[PDB]
């Protein structure tokens, strides 16, 4: 419906209001918040990525952070190095973008949503992340609570270097402090740079915790959600699979 | 020297004289055996990649599995579904791609080379692959057999699916019974799909042989190369890591 409404023939031109690195000094990452002007012309639902076409022709996806009925949208973009120090297509364009630049973006693209009834029927999740994969989740909560008449409960597993690479943590404090008995949130923190090393460390982390986990994913009917590392999905599905199916309906991935 | 030499802005336009499904009807891969004539006019060293523009504009590099002195190029193609069935973008012009069709070509690409030396000092080597990171290690055998003074040992782990999905299997078979006494090769399947549950069996593997991968790695002073798998990497440095540095100098890794 708003599925590529802007596409790399007929891209949204846009502007840069905010540039903030989104870690604290002790993260090894950095990484972007994106404040973008679209003037209310670019369509999405929370969930949904938007592609960037650097120097505006090859796009790259990024899951919007911000909720719908917010004037601008937002974006997290971690710098890539190196190129397989040197920089990512997308990235070192990134890197030197200021503020008031134009930017340009296709869009809106991907699945990975909230159910239609979500709201009415207060259904229960859990989100799991690595890294950015925290972006569509912030989407969801400023959405899901009207960001107040959702009153089910939300479960977080979410993995990173340390402490200081959480991105985000300041709308994840509010949440969890605004609703605390709607929202649990498990940092995981790995303080190896690798991706598949993080994984082990989440993985190991839902192993530890494996009683409410199946808990809430059997008998509160879950929506599991996973994002947005490669290495997370398979090791997290293997939990799954060990112990319990053609839900198999609540299973939703979006990963890279 | 060879580097770069064609780009985005100036490719080499090249023909396609074959095009061979690689593997057999088992397997559920679609691989693809691209025979590309370049007129000897496209430069590379063995373990180089080159980039394929699709529909020539954003190439994708692809491993070179010929060796220097053959006529022609080649290169080994993984069908990929489904795009985030569907296809991925260079995957589904490879797929409608005809021999004889033009194909342009940028490179050469990449540093996974054999050491300058190595027929001289009849360098030693640990090969470690999943699915088409065995392609470099082809056009290595080519080159090191002079496809014969070399009278070095190689010793190769490879993962895939199972039997029907071993790519250039011809080509292993024939420099296995050839030289007997020079090459070692370790066959891993995991009958699973997903990449991170195949490099699982992979160190699975190279654990179940501790013993003779760390006698040749430290005894034999060999030179390490692992491809092309992004989650291989870490899963075999986790075994060199638990048990051994500033070589630390023959790790060689070119993943994706
Ligand atoms: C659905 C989705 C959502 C995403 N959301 C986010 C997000 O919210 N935040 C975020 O930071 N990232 C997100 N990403 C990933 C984002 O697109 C990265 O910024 C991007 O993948 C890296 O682009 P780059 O230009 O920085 O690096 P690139 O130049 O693309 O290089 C990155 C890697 O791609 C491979 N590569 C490089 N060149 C080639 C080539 N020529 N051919 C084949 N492979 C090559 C190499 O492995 C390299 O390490 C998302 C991805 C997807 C699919
Ligand atoms: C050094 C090197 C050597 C390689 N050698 C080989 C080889 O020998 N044989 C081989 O088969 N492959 C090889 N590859 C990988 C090869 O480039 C793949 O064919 C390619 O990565 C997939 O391209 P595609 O167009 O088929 O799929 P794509 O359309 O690129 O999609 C593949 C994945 O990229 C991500 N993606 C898709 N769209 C976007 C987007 N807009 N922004 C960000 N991310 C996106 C998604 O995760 C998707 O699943 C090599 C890669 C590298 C880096």
């Amino acid at each position: 419906n708003f599925i590529n409404l802007y596409t790399v023939k007929n891209p949204l031109k846009c502007k840069i209001v905010d540039k903030i690195n989104l870690v604290r000094p002790n993260s090894p990452n950095e990484v972007y918040h994106l404040e973008i002007n679209h003037n209310g012309l670019f369509k999405y639902l929370e969930g949904h990525t938007c592609g960037i076409i650097p120097y505006y022709r090859c796009a790259r996806l990024y899951s919007i952070s911000s909720s719908n009925n917010m004037e601008n949208l937002s974006v997290a973009i971690k710098i890539h190095k190196y190129e397989q120090t040197n920089y990512g297509y997308c990235s070192g364009f990134i890197k030197n973008l200021k503020i008031n630049d134009d930017i340009y973006l296709t869009g809106a693209h991907g699945y990975f949503n909230l159910p239609n009834d979500a709201i009415q029927k207060n259904t229960n999740f859990i989100f799991i992340a690595t890294g950015t994969g925290i972006s569509p989740y912030i989407s969801f909560l400023k959405k899901l609570f009207a960001y107040s008449n959702y009153t089910g409960y939300i479960t977080i597993y979410y993995g990173v270097y340390n402490e200081d690479s959480i991105l985000y943590l300041n709308e994840l404090e509010y949440f969890q402090k605004m609703y605390p008995n709607n929202i649990n949130i498990h940092y995981v923190f790995s303080y190896k740079q690798n991706s598949d090393a993080t994984s082990f460390y989440v993985q190991d982390e839902i192993y530890k915790r494996k009683t409410e986990f199946l808990n809430l994913f059997n008998n509160y009917k879950c929506e599991l959600y996973i994002c947005g590392l490669k290495s997370i999905r398979y090791k997290v599905m293997d939990i799954l699979k060990s112990h319990d199916e053609k839900k198999k309906k609540r299973v939703h991935v979006e990963v890279y």
